[PDB]
């Protein structure tokens, strides 16, 4: 099965993320290009709740965590399925990168179609911080751009 | 469930498109207001198959048509899952209007969501047009804005 999301706001941030699931039972493949960040920067990276757009990136809602678990690191045990941490963003600007992850699905209950994938204005803490807004959002700031995740060819 | 799609494009039409479904056996109510459109007209209003947003409205593919069928008229038998038919414009432009589908469905294997609402630059003939274009498309001509069907509260 195969997705995408074209990542779109006023902030001057862009890109594409596309997304890769053999079958339920296989991890996704997310790759993406994203454009117009801070350069040499780590920016959050996350996939909301509701494929919503009818509000900027806010109408986006939470990171998608289906099991109710506080924010962490792609690697942590205990994450939101949403939670793919930060990118990497070189001099000019240009995040472009791929990895794999088991929680996030394209097939299933949990099936992430139909949902916003959003790029932050800052860096994700990883739920480290002394805060509990660092348990829900990392910190990662403002959205400055997001896309419905949506079926391909 | 519900869901929602934002209509957008470089033409000046837009608008937001809302679903609603309690159960997979019971009708979606389809709700819209699309705006810029040619005033007091009737313009093709379908869903595509892909929610591919990569290369304007055209990456959305083809009328959803699992099934199989040529173009028709909503209330046909014989018709594509996507085909709403038509939706009028008053003297300002504006489609304003909601109505029930029992094909297009936000549960189960047929559903819309991660897919495309399509409004169109012309009229759909309904399938009825001598050509086997209007098997197809319903010779409706440009696609001016679109959306992808996302998740929502
Ligand atoms: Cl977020
Ligand atoms: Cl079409
Ligand atoms: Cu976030
Ligand atoms: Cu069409
Ligand atoms: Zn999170
Ligand atoms: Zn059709």
């Amino acid at each position: 099965v195969q997705a995408v999301a074209v990542l779109k706001g006023d902030a001057g941030v862009s890109g594409v993320v596309k997304f890769e699931q053999a079958s339920e039972s296989e991890p996704t493949t997310v790759s993406y290009e994203i454009a117009g960040n801070s350069p040499n920067a780590e920016r959050g990276f996350h996939i909301c709740e509701f494929g919503d757009a009818t509000n900027g990136c806010v109408s986006a809602g939470p990171h998608f965590n289906p099991f109710k678990k506080t924010h962490g690191a792609p690697t942590d045990e205990v994450r939101h399925v949403g939670d793919m941490g930060n990118v990497k963003t070189d001099e000019n600007g240009v995040a472009k990168g791929s990895f794999k992850d088991s929680l996030i699905k394209l097939i299933g209950p949990t099936s992430v179609v139909g949902r916003s994938v959003v790029i932050h204005a800052g860096q994700d803490d990883l739920g480290k911080g002394d805060t509990e807004e660092s348990l829900k959002t990392g910190n990662a700031g403002p959205r400055p751009a997001c896309g419905v995740i949506g079926l391909t060819n």
